[PDB]
């Protein structure tokens, strides 16, 4: 598995459908699984250098069609960190105050301070995404935004807060299962809403918000564009780019100034 | 297995020398461990109904010395929720700005939202332990600071957060195994500070200011004495203690303005 095969490159524009969403790099279901399951160990060591270390962080940020695995990705791979060490913001409708500001404001807010992980279900991009298709702003706007996005990253990133965006990428026929296993049954009601059908009949211009939006993909913040139809092959995928990202980071723990094998508990 | 045997019941005074730190119920690891992994399962199901309701709250407070386990009853049992429904404080050394303010000020600000469950680790109650030990406060200040705590909780418990306060009871010899342990780890050095051992010759003092503390202890906002000197001990009694809670809170989920069967996905 070449995990570097999913980030988009700078300057290539992403055409989605020529994107896998159902890779299983050869690997059967369980085999996915236990490769998962060694990777959380890595991850929860190197992110415990990441807090112990207070110089760093790193930026998970998540978009996604509904069902296609933001929530089972954050349950799945971020649970493999100490939830100490961990900010997770889920990003919803902008309230009235945040309204009242520029679109970055509620943004900023949340961005990791030194030692953690932030992690952002739905991010800065759904002001270039939802808002693009049904015309909240119009095109001259969505290119602003995207201007300014670039620069809050750049700050970001010289502030050695490492940034990772995914996308999780599925098929119209996947989402469809997905969503039709939510209406049958009466514990996941609560969660299929009317916009989950106005937005499939929009796919396309979904697709073309998107591929817009994955052009900020630069060498210090990529997109990656992850294959999500297989639930396992997903938190596979993003466990191995979060450990890249930390490795390459490579938190130390700090410099004790005793000889701990002298240390004497009474 | 009763948890309420662990309950201080309101107006009787602890005594913690005579509550065993090392109760296993006649289990094994093994047997202790299955049974927490089957709680894990209704703990998620009943806290995504606490979530899909967004009426009630549940507000779990930890206080243990160093090593007794908050960290790790995070990990395992906080763990078992998706984490997009909880809210986890690790409350530190106060700032130069919270020390500006009312000692609850800190505190408040992360009472948790309806639908939401709220962990701090450490609480309010650091406010009348350390402070007392080493002389910051005297005995009538902190008298009146455990008085508006008490308010403080009436004040939540209106406000259907349901309240959960959480002692990890481990002996000093088991502290001092945990804490040599972490100096014989080159991985957990970072975590062997110099007050690990000024608090140990502080060890009975620390228990009068515990069980004073502990007399905050109300139906509606009771302390829990957990043995906590096995590690699976402590993470079974926990998840018996909060899945009790949110069975007795009784979420409901909400009703829905449509018909399922009738949906058509395109
Ligand atoms: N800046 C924003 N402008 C407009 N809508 C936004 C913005 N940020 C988030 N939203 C929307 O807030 C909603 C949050 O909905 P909710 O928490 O119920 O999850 P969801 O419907 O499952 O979302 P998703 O479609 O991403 O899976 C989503 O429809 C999301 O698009
Ligand atoms: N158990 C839960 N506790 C707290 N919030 C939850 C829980 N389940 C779902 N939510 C929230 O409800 C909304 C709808 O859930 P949904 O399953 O669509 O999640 P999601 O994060 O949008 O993922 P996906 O990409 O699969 O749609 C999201 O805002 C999610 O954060
Ligand atoms: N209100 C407060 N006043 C003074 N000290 C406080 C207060 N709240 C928290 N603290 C202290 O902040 C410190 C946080 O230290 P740290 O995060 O390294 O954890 P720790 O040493 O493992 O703590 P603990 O002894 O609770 O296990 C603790 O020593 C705690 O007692
Ligand atoms: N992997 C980690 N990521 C983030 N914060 C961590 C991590 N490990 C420890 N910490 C924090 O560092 C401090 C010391 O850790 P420690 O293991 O003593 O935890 P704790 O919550 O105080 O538990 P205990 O009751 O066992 O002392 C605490 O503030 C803890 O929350
Ligand atoms: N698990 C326990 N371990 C040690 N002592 C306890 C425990 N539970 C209660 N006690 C002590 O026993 C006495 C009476 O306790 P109480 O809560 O009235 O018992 P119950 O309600 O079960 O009859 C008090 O001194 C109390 O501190
Ligand atoms: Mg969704
Ligand atoms: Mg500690």
């Amino acid at each position: 598995m070449d995990i570097d095969n999913y980030r988009v490159k700078p300057g290539k524009r992403v055409k989605l459908s020529d994107w896998a969403t159902n890779d299983d790099a050869g690997l059967s279901k369980e085999e996915g699984q236990a490769q998962t399951a060694k990777l959380a160990g890595e991850l929860a060591e190197w992110q415990e250098r990441l807090y112990a270390e207070g110089k760093q962080s790193l930026l998970l940020i998540l978009q996604a069609r509904d069902a296609a695995g933001k929530d089972g990705a954050v349950k799945k791979v971020i649970g493999a960190f100490n939830p100490a060490g961990v900010q997770i913001t889920s990003f919803k409708q902008p309230s009235a105050e945040e309204l009242s500001h520029d679109f970055l404001w509620r943004i900023h807010q949340k961005a990791p301070a030194k030692g953690y992980v932030g992690v952002f279900n739905r991010s800065q991009y759904e002001d270039v995404l939802v808002t693009r298709v049904y015309d909240m702003i119009d095109d001259k706007t969505a290119k602003r935004r995207l201007e300014h996005i670039r620069h809050f990253e750049e700050l970001l990133t010289d502030n050695a807060t490492r940034i990772v965006k995914v996308y999780l990428h599925i098929s119209p026929e996947e989402q469809k299962e997905r969503l039709q296993a939510r209406l049958d049954n009466p514990g996941k009601h609560w969660k299929f809403n009317p916009g989950d059908l106005k937005d499939r009949s929009n796919w396309d211009k979904f697709n073309d918000v998107y591929e817009d939006a994955l052009t900020t993909s630069t060498d210090d913040a990529p997109w990656y564009v992850v294959p999500a139809d297989r639930k396992w092959y997903r938190d596979l995928v993003l466990s191995h780019i979060l450990l890249g990202a930390l490795k390459d980071m490579n938190p130390q723990f700090p410099a004790i100034d005793y000889d701990p094998s002298k240390v004497v508990i009474h």
